[PDB]
């Protein structure tokens, strides 16, 4: 389902921009106007909880997990291609 494609992304994203990623958790999932919202935290910490929307090309999180991430953000294509093909 879409919902469950968007899910996964958001997940496989957090792991490869967090390698110390333990678990998600969702709790939202709300209509938004410009399409869909969905909200959780990792760790099974309240206070690092984030929230991205359709696709992984708009993605916000707390202060105290941004500084978690330590690579640049990139879109689930990008990552998913790693630039890595045959030649």
């Amino acid at each position: 389902a879409f919902f469950n494609e968007q899910k996964e992304k958001v997940t496989l994203y957090l792991k490869h921009n967090i390698p110390d990623f333990n678990t998600v958790t969702f709790t939202n999932e709300e209509f938004n106007p410009i399409g869909i919202s969905i909200d959780g935290y990792i760790n099974n910490d309240k206070n690092l909880s984030f929230t991205a929307g359709k696709d992984v090309k708009i993605f916000s999180s707390s202060e105290e997990l941004d500084k978690m991430f330590q690579e640049p953000r990139k879109g689930y294509d990008e990552i998913l291609e790693h630039h890595h093909h045959h030649h």
